[PDB]
């Protein structure tokens, strides 16, 4: 209920303007502090900005005045969370220096998913690894500053499913995925795409692949480290594609259990049914009603047909069956649209609002 | 060498023009015998057919009159092989009626695939099958005819990359594939792929898992079954989907060897890039003079930029690498125009006219 | 406002599914009747229906039975208005049989088009040529039953402004136009299409070329007949292409006025924005708020952007800019999924409700 | 038969690959001298070039190290041509600059092709232009040098078959034109492309409009200047558009000839069948066999089915009609990948090898 007052780093970009048009709606951030590039510094949002989204930009922020991505430029040093829609290649110097002035950053760039102290949550799997926060505080001797990264879509859509696996049959042994990119990911050339395939995203296979054991993994008992799903780790093995889609990353996936008997058909439907999170627990305004929606049809989900689901509803899956190799095998999407990088860094702030690291 | 008449059904469908097209310039079958349905019997081949063919309809055909598809309609009695481009649900009783009056057919259909006496050939991999044939014939009272299956383009695009491994490094264990299947397949509406992917293709997962086993496996030394690569067969699991892709079939490969240690990449390249095969070896007129093209860009194959390749080169495959589960996962491609089930269909032909299976 | 009982032809078709998804959603109009083939009758909808919409069936109708498409099967005879979804091989006999039998038939196909006593009606448009409709009674010996066809939609796209710039600026001298065709028209193979253009649309072009003449005409003083634009008619020349586009018409028209001096680009912009026509005067409610939207932007509209308009509104226009070779010349955009054939045939409807047509 | 050495501006560029993949392959031209930024100056071509083309960077080029962009770089005083595939923003100076140090330079950027003195020349249609070379040599007291200026692909497509027609029956009067642009030749994102069509592509229109009558046109009986098609110019009014097609532009036009009567639809096809141009008269090695093709098939031409036509042929024409509101309209068609930016520049200069403009 009272406001909490909030920074957007690259502002101008298209992640940004999602922050925005969510933020503009959110009941209890409040829009503060714009971040852009040099060249669009001292311009206001709305004669700078070319506006990529549906619907028009909000009222709030047609007048707010851009200023340089800086925690001393105006507004920032009153922000109690700023969010970084910032590409990797400027986001790590200038993240830093916002954590480093004692502010609170929710990050969308690699630079700091790795970080030992840098918890990397998937807002409907592990919020939990925010207990590693005061340690990464004390460790910089910060009070009230730290980082959080968000983790990209492409692994999200993989990890949630896998999270509510691991939480209703223990944990994995053996994951195989084949991903199905759309072009929203972030760009590619119609030259490159149309009519193709591309059988690389530079980076991708292994950012699922480390990412998967770090998110599906725990906080040392001490809370001081990521034991990374250790001492017996999950084997990830990627393969990932770009199609010529404009929304919804698709994934093929076969998984082997730790336990025995694998479960039946019937109880992984279930499974996934009736998965539910701490975010749903902690009622965090953000979150979903539905965390995973189980498709029933023989040739669902379609990245096309399949956006927008009733519940709020951003990860589903379909086509679960036997593997004849593992024990199961699946396949999931993701409503990058929905569930993109905005609206998971924005479910992570909540709750961290509701567990105290942030005013 | 001298001249061999050849049947076509199916004439006025596409595989049926592709036939065509090739038999026309083919240096010793000469088209003899169309086929096509009740409604267009009687009429010359080029006022029926709907031509869907980039080149224009040739000579040797534009005035030939298509019949029913019966093996004593005209011409079809001295065709001494008849090439079926027929869908399965009319195909079963039409060719096993040719087989029945002791005429050769060349199948593309599921009907007979599974047919304990019938060979299911990809010509590149296992001719040798060929060896069960006098059983097929002595089995059914019959002196010359015989049916013999093609397999369809997506199982062909995998196998091949397969049968090399094979080859150069024994048996394979375990195969998990997932396959990005153009829409040349076959037909797809535009509305049910545009934009979009489909994750299902009925029946084509079932056919990649146990076609592999017959066609990668052998012929029992009594030359009367199939071992269907037994004891020790292949564990495959394939995902099959479809894209909105004209031409091209690419599939994600994981194989993990029988045999200890695995081979390196490199040892991998070289086995891909020195395969060789019987129809290579017995130099029939439509075998590549390249089996398969192996890539060294780290982007590579692509459907659009990788058809028509050098060599006349069919299958090619990239982004070789070691797997974190397996041994070794890699890229595969096959240009399903050029090795398309006309194409395969006549190598197999070819192949048997060598080995005196056709007049 | 009391109920209407309704009947729908071709109700397993696309189109008479639209119709229904729509009708069981109106505020008086009720299905009541529908029909289908022979092999269909006497079986339940949602039994016999291969529905291809993306919500699903209502339950209105989930359980109501399919007939023959004759006037005297069951429910037809009260129904106050009969919509055709048919296909014109077979809906020119089976439409005049309805109004034979003295009901009320709304036409999406060919054949009644041109009859010198059936209106063409574009809702948005010329629905005063209802005003014929005693005399086509009188003519037919009937009391109650008549036919009006509804126009297709790359007619509507282009005939709406045309109409919003007669009423504006006096009749039109001369007009050219290109078509880039959607898909969702109705399907389209993959194959034909992607990665494609197919300049031939057959019937389309002599079908914008004719009926703009008779939509945009009007009604002798008598109300027997259409003055077809006569004496001076316009002059209209049409290309009309199919593009890959799932959804949205975009038409590309230069104009010529028959007044002198033409219009400035500003005048030309207010006639848009503000045109408002009967159906809205009326008040009908399947009639948008907002008939015509004109976008400012230089690159604007576009079909995949410009879809689902605020106001409900349908058409939209921009690039609005003088002609060197006539006066002006534009870009237009109709929503061809939400102003399809089955809403146009009911606002019609509406209309003729309203005017006391229908009971 | 002696090789001419020559130059290519821009060489990193998108333009620049193509010309350096043609030119490898010249029977004459030599790859003598590489320019691209000051930031790639002293590297070699293949370290610093992000190639973008299907096949590989050619031998020749590997090891050819790239220079400044100025006549007094090393290789460039010794090129009998030099080829520009710059973009406006730079090339203006630096083309000039070139021509000033007595350097033939053959353009593809717009600086110069409005310039009274400078040739813009399409290859099928206009190289008699050259005529004026020796009086804009006199202007500017050089006895080498020049500009020549190529047209870009979209106005190639459409005046080559104005070019048959003024050839045939005289000039024409009026032309009306809407296009439909393959995103191949820039550059254009996925996102702004896939699944829509684009109405805008900027100054397109305006060059078509302009250039269409300088090319057309005629040099002046004194060799000093340019007609422009005076004293009674052509009408030219355009629409351009952007589809999702990655090779061929589509034009829809129609056409009003100054004299009367109009000639038949037959006699149309055949001034399209039978047009023939000086560069292939003098048999230049880029040359096509064929000028323009005639498709009698009532749906074509179309992008994807006919590219790569018989006998080098790149413009083709179809559905040729009545236009009930000029005399005769159609749809053309070029392979703006066989008849490029690069493939034109490169037939100009092969042309003036024959006229002794070039060494």
């Amino acid at each position: 209920r009272p406001q909490i007052k909030v920074g957007v780093l690259g502002a101008t970009g298209t992640v940004g303007q999602r922050f925005i048009e969510l933020l503009a709606a959110h009941p209890y951030f409040a829009l503060h502090a714009l971040g852009a590039s040099s060249r669009s510094a001292g311009q206001q949002y709305a004669r700078v900005v070319r506006w990529k989204l549906p619907s028009p930009i909000p009222d709030a922020v047609r007048h707010m005045v851009v200023h340089e991505c800086r925690p001393d430029a105006p507004g920032f040093a009153e922000c109690g969370v700023v969010f970084s829609g910032l590409d990797a290649d400027v986001a790590g110097d200038i993240e830093n220096a916002f954590r480093a002035a004692d502010l609170v950053v929710y990050s969308n760039a690699k630079n700091y998913r790795r970080d030992p102290l840098c918890p990397l949550i998937v807002p409907l799997v592990n919020p939990s690894h925010l207990s590693i926060i005061p340690y990464q505080r004390e460790q910089l001797g910060l009070k009230k500053g730290y980082i959080v990264t968000n983790a990209n879509c492409s692994t999200t859509g993989i990890v949630v499913p896998l999270a509510a696996l691991e939480k209703a049959f223990g944990p994995l042994d053996t994951v195989i995925v084949t991903t199905l990119q759309a072009i929203s990911g972030a760009g590619v050339s119609s030259l490159d795409i149309m009519d193709n395939v591309v059988p690389l995203i530079s980076g991708e296979e292994d950012k699922i692949e480390w990412e998967t054991n770090k998110i599906l993994g725990g906080v040392t008992p001490d809370n001081k480290a990521f034991d990374l799903h250790a001492p017996k780790q999950i084997n990830v093995s990627a393969t990932c594609t770009r199609v010529p889609v404009i929304d919804g990353h698709t994934g093929c996936v076969s998984v082997k259990f730790a336990r025995s008997p694998p479960p039946s058909v019937a109880e992984v439907e279930n499974a996934f049914r009736e998965y539910t999170c701490d975010a749903q627990h902690l009622g965090v305004p953000s979150a979903p009603a539905q965390a995973i929606v189980v498709h029933d049809a023989p040739d669902r989900p379609q990245p096309r047909l399949d956006k927008n689901l009733h519940n709020g509803a951003c990860v589903s899956v379909g086509r679960i069956r036997e593997c004849p190799v593992f024990d199961i095998k699946f396949v999931c999407l993701i409503d990058n649209v929905r569930l993109g990088a905005a609206t998971s860094s924005i479910i992570n702030a909540e709750i961290a609002v509701e567990k105290g690291l942030i005013q």
